[PDB]
């Protein structure tokens, strides 16, 4: 019933945890609303700080809804910045596989 989301961040400079974490948060609400962040349930379970790169957990049928509201994300405090997702899947070792293992993950 849950699906998990791998992207990385387009940018000029580095963002911690928080950062995109909240980022993730304004997208959504924004994009879906507060009844539809709360269908999609989007959680931020991993960002790894070196990489830029992360991954999101969401509701099986709103996977694509929590993608196009990452893509709208124009900035993310203050600094010029786009979100892209490399793909989805099943579970998180399967996805960590396809898309993480070939930057700093395993």
């Amino acid at each position: 019933k849950k699906r998990y989301i791998a992207f990385k961040v387009i940018s000029e400079n580095q963002f911690n945890k928080d950062e995109i974490k909240e980022a993730i948060w304004n997208a959504c609400l924004r994009t879906l609303g507060e009844l539809g962040t709360a269908k999609a349930k989007p959680w931020l379970i991993k960002f790894d700080e070196t990489t830029q790169t992360g991954i999101i957990r969401s509701d099986r049928n709103h996977v694509y809804d929590v993608i196009f509201s990452l893509t709208l994300v124009s900035d993310i405090n203050g600094n010029k910045a786009i979100i892209k997702v490399l793909g989805v899947s099943g579970t998180i070792k399967r996805l960590k596989r396809k898309f993480l293992s070939q930057f700093g993950w395993r």
